[PDB]
This record gives structure tokens, C-alpha cells and sequence, in this order.
């Protein structure tokens, strides 16, 4: 049981997805801060869920909230810029985490 989240899960970690912001600041401003961010994302197994959308939308929403909640125990803060950059990163990582489970589920499916 994941604390009290209502039945989410957490895998392993991955490398920074290196997001193409390329805007004004979010270009370098990501690069110089991307170290102060999560390596992974809280998700669900496809076992009873089996969708893309929820594993991106709700996965970011949970993961980002669990980078504010857990971290407020340490007294931390994030500004809006940081949240959005994080959300975008977690977007790609959450797409990855769907695919992690999906590959194991697909095999127990066909080919």
C-alpha cells in the first residue's frame, strides 16, 4: 500500500528525458535546474487500467503532487515555472512507465 494514495505504484527511475522547451528561459533554465527533480513517476499497472491517457494525465498529476506533498515534510517549495517544467518532464517519463508495464502485459497477450 502506497501510503494512502488509493492504489497507485512506483517503479524504478530513469534518466532525464531532456525536454525540448526551447522557449526563452525554459531552454537553459531547465538544463541548469534539471538535477533538482524526480527520476521516476507514480503510476498504475495496466492489469486493471490498460490506457495511454490516464498513464500520462493522471500519472503526472499524482507524480507532481507527490513531489510537492512528500517534499513539504522537508519544508520545500516549488515555483510555477518549476512545476510546469517538472510536469512536462514527468509527461515523457509517464509515457515511458506505461510502456514499461505494457511490454510485460502485451507478451501475456500475443507476440
Amino acid at each position: 500500500v502506497v501510503g494512502g494514495l488509493g492504489g497507485y505504484m512506483l517503479g524504478s527511475a530513469m534518466s532525464r528525458p531532456l525536454i525540448h522547451f526551447g522557449n526563452d528561459y525554459e531552454d537553459r533554465y531547465y538544463r541548469e535546474n534539471m538535477y533538482r527533480y524526480p527520476n521516476q513517476v507514480y503510476y498504475r499497472p495496466v492489469d486493471h487500467y490498460s490506457n495511454q491517457n490516464n498513464f500520462v494525465h493522471d500519472c503526472v498529476n499524482i507524480t507532481v503532487k507527490q513531489h510537492t506533498v512528500t517534499t513539504t515534510t522537508k519544508g520545500e517549495n516549488f515555483t510555477e515555472t518549476d512545476i510546469k517544467i517538472m510536469e512536462r518532464v514527468v509527461e515523457q517519463m509517464c509515457i515511458t512507465q506505461y510502456q514499461r508495464e505494457s511490454q510485460a502485459y502485451y507478451q501475456r497477450g500475443a507476440s
